[PDB]
């Protein structure tokens, strides 16, 4: 079994993975949308009582499985309750990075896109007033995704981004082909560094924008001035949650799927911790330094709110191209702005496809050649119902990391918690650990972490609870579900044999 080859390059992928676009764009809008300053107090509370239990949990069913030849979580799952429904459970966690994956690189493949038209100088140039500078970027980027002009629910992107598609697939295999350590560790050791000389090169110039609406500080204040009224909303609390499982891409089995390439008695506690603050630190610093400042500082503190309203999306691939079509050099800016965003991205999407690398390698014997073109061949696929199907993104997104990743985090606790036995499990994070966990973090692993889990299942169950093209999307997913529990099927009647 393969393994990483340095605690440094283990911790980059690790933190390759959990900074995403994520970081840079929704994380400054929840917490604007959320009391600003004062969603520091919900957000916190819930990285200590959700996030960080949740994150040592996986690294150590992660690591346990590893031992014993196993990455995935149908395995896993398995190996910690001898059960069938166990199996079937442990499919789930192979299916949503498979299904996210489906629509993430896509995304991946839009950044580079744009990072190339932006380099070349293909952008629009506006010419006055916000929505005679927007629009020509609004235009812009509906043509690259192909936005349905009429009725029907049909996309039509540009060759242009589909090509840019198959070159991010392409990229996205040549660094999976290599392995753990040649492949995923060695880029995180130059994606990592170079994702943070370009996001303080960008804070340092957004900080240095001044227009006639306002400046970065103006920015920088509306966002980071605490509103504490707002944390009487139970609905803050259960965004600030969200967003930690959401940052830290808990339950999406892609932390175990890592950790069991981390060798039997290596820590985990430490190096888990780490790789979650860097996460952070990225977000809080860098992130809420760039984005929201910048669209401050240039259409004025009285948009704010309007602004952060607007979605993240539309701040990162609408506004902020909009706002650096009138910045001195921002063509350039802009070429920074998204080849941030791409690295961003490619370190998650390598990260998420070796579940099913892992999978195939594990349970099917396939070699990595193989299981990665394999891997590469489906989810290429099923992206084109993304591509194509208007809103098929949304509806894989609202399944898959929605409640697909709440409802297989909850799992995940019973599981190794409850059933393993919290004794064997407690035993089972901090065997090796360069670190303890804190003894009171036993039970906040067996009560408070479930309990939140649960009593956000139920918020999310109920206010949570659409075009026919839906069920095209449902009817895809839900097959790709079936698939999957077949490979699982076959993989158990492949052990028997031999
Ligand atoms: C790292 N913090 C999580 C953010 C990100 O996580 C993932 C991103 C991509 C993948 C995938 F590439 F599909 F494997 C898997 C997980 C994500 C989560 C939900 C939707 C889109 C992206
Ligand atoms: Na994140
Ligand atoms: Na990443």
């Amino acid at each position: 079994r393969e393994h990483w080859a340095t605690r440094l390059g283990l911790i980059l992928a690790m933190a390759g993975y959990a900074v995403d676009l994520g970081n840079f764009l929704r994380f400054p809008v929840q917490a604007a949308e959320n009391g600003g300053g004062a969603f520091m107090i919900p957000y916190i509370i819930a990285f200590l009582l959700v996030g960080i239990p949740l994150m040592w949990i996986e690294w150590a069913m992660g690591r346990y499985g590893g031992a014993q030849g196993h990455g995935t979580t149908p395995a896993i799952f398995y190996l910690l309750w001898r059960n069938r429904f166990a199996k079937i459970l442990g499919v789930f966690g192979l299916w949503i990075p498979l299904v996210v994956a489906s629509y993430y690189v896509y995304i991946e493949s839009w950044t580079l896109g744009f990072a190339i038209k932006f380099l070349v100088g293909l952008v629009p140039e506006p010419p006055t007033d916000p929505d005679s500078i927007l629009r020509p970027f609004k235009e812009f980027l509906y043509s690259y995704i192909g936005v349905p002009k009429g009725d029907e629910p049909i996309l039509k992107p540009s060759l242009f981004a589909y090509i840019v598609f198959l070159i991010t697939m392409f990229i996205n295999v040549s660094i999976l082909i290599r392995g753990i350590s040649k492949g995923i560790e060695r880029f995180a050791k130059i994606a990592m560094p170079t994702l943070f000389i370009l996001a303080v090169f960008l804070v340092i110039r957004v900080f240095l924008l001044e227009t006639p609406n306002g400046t970065a500080a103006d920015g920088l204040n509306f966002l980071w001035t605490p509103d504490f009224e707002k944390l009487k909303d139970p609905g803050v609390w259960i965004a600030a949650v969200g967003q930690i499982f959401f940052s830290l891409g808990l339950g999406f089995g892609v932390l175990i799927t890592f950790a069991s390439y981390v060798r039997k008695d290596q820590d985990i506690v430490l190096s888990g911790l780490t790789a979650a603050t860097l996460n952070e630190k990225a977000s809080v610093i860098l992130g809420g330094s760039i984005s929201i400042p910048a669209a401050v500082a240039f259409f004025g503190v009285a948009n704010a709110v309007a602004i952060a309203k607007a979605g993240a999306f539309n701040l990162g691939f609408i506004t902020l191209p909009a706002i650096f079509s009138q910045t001195a050099g921002g063509t350039f800016l802009g070429f920074l702005w998204f080849f941030l965003l791409f690295f961003a991205g490619l370190t998650s999407s390598i990260a998420g496809m070796q579940g099913m690398i892992a999978f195939l390698e594990d349970e099917l014997k396939l070699s990595r050649k193989h299981a990665v073109l394999w891997t590469a061949a489906i989810v290429f696929f099923s992206a084109h119902l993304v591509m194509f199907l208007n809103k098929s993104l949304d509806e894989m997104d609202f399944w898959a990391t929605g409640i697909g990743v709440v409802f297989f985090g909850l799992t995940e606790l019973i599981i190794f918690f409850w059933i393993f036995g919290a004794d064997k499990a407690w035993e089972e994070i901090n065997r090796g650990g360069i670190i303890k966990v804190p003894r009171i973090y036993y039970y906040v692993m067996r009560y408070i972490t479930p309990a939140f889990l649960a009593v956000l299942l139920v918020v999310w169950a109920r206010e949570y609870i659409t075009h026919w093209t839906v069920w095209i999307t449902r009817f895809y997913i839900i097959g790709l579900f079936l698939f999957l529990t077949f490979l699982v099927f076959l993989a158990e009647r492949r052990r028997n044999h031999e």
